[PDB]
């Protein structure tokens, strides 16, 4: 059925024989770009090379990377534990082209890899290309023989990349694996590779003119083509991730599978351990600003759900370990740090358990007062307590809220941030007054 393992491991050696350099994965956190909180994709490490800026000693590179998708444009924190493809953190597999080859060759290559490797049957699959890309269509209708029912040709929003505002961009094209009459839309028609085509530079007018050395970027989602290997219906169940759902069935005492709410917990702290055990061992300490404390709201999100299910005391320590000795193999250094790692989360959860109970009951309880009082909403004045008093983020409170159909008064929570500063002043994060409300949502209440 292949491991996971495996096909980290196949599609490495796959491209070293295709003459690309395999890269170790850069760091969850980027040395030298403050502005970025954590490496989202595989291509971030060598975004200075794509620009001609960097130089390497390879055209062809190859990498897994360790991926967080929790900040900025990229930020999927909040549907984690409701979906079964969504994740903090994941692996991306890779293939780079620096000014080498280009469409022809990135094309073959996937085909070749997915054909002939994985074994995935060509029937059931499926391309995307970018409508006005008519070499991808040729390369894959004739040279690679896709029969043209299987091509689909879609728009910008579907088939279009773009590094940013300005700068380099280009069509892409996208491979899926039909899973089959049983399911339905992208469930059905599984995404598994997608292929960036950096063609042109778009200048500050928004002008496309092509590069002089056209370049390729790839992306495969290690979780998700292990589930289509291993034949499950989520990433949650593919063998490098099942162990933590069992994990936290054994802690809890519950069963995953029965229901929805309780699953949802499960896949949370599956998730977050993931998570919280890279971004430490990668230097991330907890705090209220930051980085530290994207850290800090995961672990706090992760102890949430927990509690949730019933469990009474820490726990998510003893789930590092179980990361470790599943990734131990393809990332040995996670052994050096093994302790470590485990000592800063049981020190995160003994530190902030009581109030976090405390601060559920409370929040409960201004829940309960409000649908009772007929209230659609909670105060920002019963946000700030929340917030303040007990410590917990924003996005927790609203996610509890939630549960019980009510919202959080923002315009009510921004005045009393504003009128807690005033009385502050009277009576390192800085940030702009009629911000404070937005920048509340990325740190602690402390430091601010």
């Amino acid at each position: 059925s292949l491991s996971a393992h495996e096909i980290r491991e196949l599609f490495l050696s796959f491209f070293e024989k295709k003459g690309h350099t395999r890269v170790k994965s850069a760091p969850l956190v980027p040395e030298n770009d403050p502005t970025l909180l954590f490496v989202n994709a595989g291509m971030v490490p060598f975004k200075n090379v794509f620009l001609g800026l960097e130089k390497r000693p390879y055209k062809r590179a190859t990498s897994c990377q360790k991926c967080l998708r929790v900040s900025g444009k990229h930020n999927d924190l909040e549907q984690v534990g409701y979906t079964s493809r969504h994740h903090t953190f994941f692996e991306m597999l890779g293939n780079f082209s620096f000014g080498d080859y280009f469409k022809k060759e990135a094309i073959e290559y996937a085909w070749e890899f997915v054909t002939e490797v994985l074994k995935l049957p060509k029937e059931k699959l499926y391309v995307s290309v970018y409508k006005d890309d008519e070499e991808a269509y040729r390369i894959w209708n004739e040279h690679i023989g896709i029969p043209s029912e299987r091509i689909w040709r879609l728009g910008e929003e579907d088939n279009f990349w773009q590094m940013g505002d300005v700068g380099p961009c280009g069509p892409s094209s996208e491979i899926y694996v039909d899973r089959g009459e049983e399911y339905e839309g992208d469930e059905r028609y599984l995404e598994i590779w997608n292929l960036v085509f950096m063609q042109y530079n778009r200048d500050e007018n928004g002008v496309l003119t092509p590069l002089p050395h056209p370049n390729i970027d790839t992306g495969m989602g290690l979780e998700r083509i292990a589930s289509v290997l291993q034949g499950k219906n989520s990433n949650f169940e593919i063998d490098i991730i099942f162990p933590l759902i069992q994990f936290g069935e054994e802690v809890s005492g519950k069963k995953y599978g029965e229901k929805f709410e309780t699953d949802v917990a499960l896949r949370v702290i599956a998730d977050h351990l993931r998570a919280i055990t890279f971004a430490i061992s990668d230097g991330v300490i907890p705090s209220n600003e930051g980085r530290g404390y994207v850290i800090r709201r995961i672990l706090r999100r992760a102890m949430r759900f927990g509690y949730k299910l019933g469990i009474e005391n820490p726990f998510l320590y003893k789930g590092v370990d179980l990361v470790v000795d599943i990734m131990k193999e393809p990332y040995p250094e996670l052994e050096l740090s093994r302790e470590f790692v485990k000592g800063i989360v049981k020190g995160e959860e003994k530190r902030f358990i009581k109030t976090l109970k405390a601060g559920m009951e409370y929040i409960q309880e201004v829940i309960q007062k409000a649908l009772e009082e007929g209230r659609k909403t909670l105060s920002g004045k019963e946000v700030f307590t929340a917030y303040d008093t007990y410590g917990f983020p924003v996005d927790l409170i609203d996610e509890i809220a939630r549960e019980k159909g009510l919202g959080i008064d923002l315009e009510g929570f921004q005045c009393e941030l504003e009128e807690q500063r005033e009385r502050a002043r009277k009576h390192p994060v800085y940030s702009h007054l009629k911000e404070l409300g937005k920048t509340s949502a990325f740190v602690g209440a402390a430091a601010l």
